């Protein structure tokens, strides 16, 4: 056995079919590895910043004849291997993003092939047998829509939605969730689809056959590279925070340390106030889009009973007997009010997807900036609290 579905198509077990789902799915790891150069080179300013703040400090800290001269012979030592900590993480930093961006180009190429040409039996294209139609299916509004059917189109099935940010994180559970609905292959009897004919074990036509995985290795090695980033990321800003703490003489035990913890809490609490605003009205525009989504389906559902109702005088008309004059004008007046709706229906579901994706994109803004305010938040809370602890343990000792 040792059966790979990485670069080989097999029968699937029970005529498992493509599950609507698991389109959404693979659609949700395409827009993962699409805002992966997005969130690389936002990566790689961060982490320069970073290190920039904190060895311009230990250029001040050396430069200064007072700071240098009392420093300690322990702390000195922590103090460069900090610093050189840092500088470690830009040198290798460049290549990890080179090498991010290209992965991801890699897997997001193999799969826009298999989004494209996996329902398509390539014996008007007609569709194979490996998915169902909700597989296929324009979930959102799609002008122009027939030349490319039975092709996964992702931006009109999947929006910008939580889990299609390009963390490690959000890339992790969609994998779990990919390989808890992919269709699955038949292990008793080897049967190889594709027309590469394996003789012995081709597979005969008109059975489900999975899908192939070559993005699968591109597709770790992309997130694994993420994660490396957001790690370092988090590693050169403890470095900044290092720094400070040194290059401050570490003054007012409590004078500086709670003013500013106590602004630290008043940003905390106007970026939270302003990020859950946004958040909300998010979900409101969620909520509008699938409310005028609703009614397209319902305008173009209406809009093709009538034009088939009009279609079938025709075909009577043809067939000898006609309709009188007022029902064929019924008809076509019938068909222009539903189509005036209809027409404008799907206006309004174009529209309310332009308010959801301006929406959602204030929501990713407000949330950076309301976790920027909980990390200074939380850092005056060590350096006041943990400062605090040494202060009372002096009146202890008595």
């Amino acid at each position: 056995e040792e059966l790979s579905v990485a670069q080989k198509q097999y029968v699937t077990a029970h005529g498992r079919q493509l599950v609507g789902q698991g389109a959404t799915t693979l659609c949700t790891m395409k827009k993962l590895l699409d805002g992966v150069n997005s969130r690389v080179d936002t990566f790689e300013q961060q982490i320069l910043t970073f290190v920039n703040n904190a060895n311009a400090n230990f250029r001040k800290i050396s430069d200064d004849k007072v700071m240098a001269a009392s420093l300690s012979a322990s702390r000195l030592q922590e103090m460069q291997y900090m610093k050189s900590l840092g500088n470690s993480i830009i040198k290798y930093m460049g290549e990890t993003g080179k090498r991010a961006k290209a992965a991801a180009a890699a897997a997001s190429a193999a799969l826009d092939e298999v989004l494209k040409w996996h329902c398509v039996d390539r014996t008007s294209s007609t569709p194979n047998a490996n998915c169902e139609p909700n597989a296929y299916k324009r979930d959102y509004y799609y002008e122009h829509s027939d030349p490319h059917k039975y092709s996964i189109l992702c931006n009109y099935k999947v929006v910008s939605s939580t889990t299609t940010q390009t963390t490690f994180s959000n890339m992790e559970r969609a994998l779990e969730i990919w390989n808890q609905v992919k269709p699955k292959p038949y292990h008793m009897r080897v049967m190889i689809c594709g027309a590469g004919a394996p003789a012995h074990q081709a597979a005969p036509a008109g059975r489900p056959c999975t899908v192939l995985e070559n993005w699968l290795w591109n597709y770790r090695v992309t997130a694994h590279l993420i994660a490396k980033l957001e790690k370092d990321a988090t590693l050169a800003l403890r470095v900044m925070r290092y720094s400070e703490k040194v290059l401050e003489g570490d003054k007012e035990s409590l004078a500086q340390h709670e003013e500013r913890r106590k602004a630290a809490e008043a940003r905390a609490a106007e970026e939270e106030a302003k990020r859950q605003a946004a958040e909300k009205a998010a979900e409101e525009a969620r909520k509008a889009l699938e409310e005028a989504e609703a009614r397209r389906v319902a305008a173009e559902e209406q809009a093709e009973a009538r034009r088939l109702e009009a279609e079938k005088a025709e075909k009577a008309k043809e067939a000898g007997q006609p309709v009188s004059e007022e029902k064929k004008k019924m008809l076509l007046e019938a068909v222009e009010k539903a189509e005036a709706t209809e027409k404008a229906a799907e206006k309004q579901a174009k529209d309310s997807r332009k308010a959801f994706e301006e929406a959602e994109e204030e929501r990713v803004k407000a949330t950076e900036d309301a976790e920027a305010a909980k990390e200074e938040k939380k850092d005056a809370e060590e350096s006041e609290e943990k400062l605090k602890k040494d202060v009372e343990k002096l009146a202890e000792e008595l």
